[PDB]
């Protein structure tokens, strides 16, 4: 048995209200970050053409067994054989037609056939960033001819192309080349093909647009609530939780909503159909399937109300050891160096952030000297590789300052990590930094005039 969890909220926006994505979704936000995902419907008339020859494009498939609390890590099909393959496995599983298998029997027989171990049931499905196979569902300018209906949504807020370099949001003007978080990601589905439970990288939001087939089931919990579902998960399935050696090699898990809701984590659901947006909220854990054969892409972003849950996600990924995707200081100062360009609302919030960052780094610089750190050198930390640059201990990327020894060369620890590095007494290290105090006050105050005007 499968108790479907509550509907979370759908939106309907005007005309009026969606032409600022921005703008609408800090306006919904006090209701749909009580629920962690919601359903946005845009105004009948905004519709994106699609344009694909289905034998031109080409990927290579992903291969998923589906088993309930079983570890997942985080040939060649063109868009015509996959659909192929996808239609004739749906309607073969359900000797009947695909439009006549309704959405609850296809939930409900999700739910049984990942518990039951006598079940060996395995799909495929394509997820992957945009290249030249395969690209955007969304109009992109390339020197082809586009009709003046394509040139309409070029620069549309929600094509999910312009959302990341729009000036709302605080990942715009960074320049390390990230590639999973300012790059859209595009996802070929089929019946049952799922996602497993997650949050996103640094807690950012996401948006999820499908662009056309058959309905795409999500569950989605409260960003308030992550630390009660991780403690439930731990209970049920801790080899999830043993530490890996890399970001690349991260476990997760399909876990049925109705376990969540036994032990009062709150779960929401929504079927998502063609043309429907779902948005995610910072650090709301979300999971789901396809219903059938469709076509959906998906990008991060990071507004300005995101920017202090962002410093507490570095400071929580400290706490575990995972790696970091990019320096939120780097992020902030990079900013700040740019703040007559800015946003002012941007300008006002980063400033506050900025100012919690020097205030830290103050102290932990005090605590480093009394520890006999005497010697420091300035160095220039966003030239080195990343791998170049991560703390012995936690794992974390250094920005603002770090501690090196010539008895180990190469080797660095931030400055919580100091008794980390090596067997030499302290005068022996070097506390290497990117700005003096003096260097970070004028930037912070740069930002307060572009954001007083
Ligand atoms: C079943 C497929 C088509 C699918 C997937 C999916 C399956 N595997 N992966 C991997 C790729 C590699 N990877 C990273 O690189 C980390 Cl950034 C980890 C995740 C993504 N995700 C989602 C979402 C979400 N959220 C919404 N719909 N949706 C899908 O339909
Ligand atoms: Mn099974
Ligand atoms: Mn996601
Ligand atoms: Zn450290």
């Amino acid at each position: 048995m499968f108790l479907p969890p509550p509907e979370c909220p759908v939106f309907e926006p005007s005309w009026e209200e969606f032409a600022d994505p921005f703008a609408f979704i800090h306006k919904i936000r006090p209701i749909a970050e009580q629920t962690g995902i919601c359903k946005v419907r845009p105004p009948p008339d905004w519709q994106p053409p699609f344009a694909c020859d289905v034998d031109k494009l080409h990927f290579t498939p992903r291969i998923q067994r589906l088993n309930e609390l079983e570890a997942q890590t985080r040939r060649d099909y063109t868009l015509r054989t996959f659909g192929e393959m996808a239609d004739a496995f749906k309607s073969d599983y359900f000797n009947m037609p695909v439009h006549m298998v309704p959405t609850e029997l296809v939930e409900k027989e999700f739910w049984r056939l990942v518990s039951t171990i006598e079940e060996d049931v395995t799909v495929e499905y394509g997820a992957d960033i945009a290249s030249k196979e395969f690209g955007s569902g969304f109009p992109v300018r390339d020197g082809i001819k586009l009709s003046p209906e394509e040139e309409e949504y070029l620069d549309s807020g929600w094509n999910l192309n312009n959302m990341p370099v729009m000036e709302q949001s605080v990942l715009a003007h960074i320049t390390a080349d990230i590639c999973g978080m300012k790059l859209p990601w595009l996802y070929v589905g089929m019946c049952f093909s799922s996602f497993c439970w997650h949050i996103e990288d640094h807690w950012s939001y996401s948006i999820n647009y499908l662009h056309w087939g058959e309905p795409k089931t999500w569950y989605g919990v409260p960003g308030y609530a992550a630390e009660q579902l991780e403690n439930v998960m731990k209970k049920l399935a801790p080899e999830l939780f043993v530490s890996q050696p890399d970001l690349l090699h991260q476990l997760v898990t399909i876990m049925n909503p109705n376990t969540l809701m036994t032990h009062e984590v709150p779960v929401y659901r929504t079927n998502q159909c063609a043309g429907e947006f779902v948005i995610t909220f910072p650090r709301a854990y979300h999971s789901g399937f396809n219903q059938g054969f469709n076509f959906a892409e998906a990008v991060n972003f990071c507004t300005v109300d995101w920017l202090p849950l962002g410093r507490q996600c570095v400071e929580h990924y400290r706490l575990l050891h995972r790696y970091c995707v990019f320096s939120h200081d780097e992020m902030i100062c990079k900013m700040a160096s740019k703040a007559d360009v800015l946003d002012v609302v941007v300008a006002s919030t980063v400033q506050k952030d900025m100012a919690i960052m020097i205030e830290d780094e103050k102290a932990l610089r005090e605590t480093v000297r009394k520890l006999g750190v005497i010697d420091s050198e300035r160095m220039d930390f966003e030239l080195l590789p990343d791998d170049e640059r991560q703390c012995v201990k936690c794992k974390t990327t250094c920005f603002m300052s770090a501690i090196s020894c010539s008895c180990k060369p190469g080797l660095l620890v931030c400055l919580h990590h100091v008794k980390e590095l090596c067997s030499c007494p302290p005068y022996k290290y070097k506390l290497r930094y990117r700005y003096t105090l003096d260097d970070l006050y004028p930037m912070m105050n740069a930002l307060k005039l572009r954001a007083e005007s």
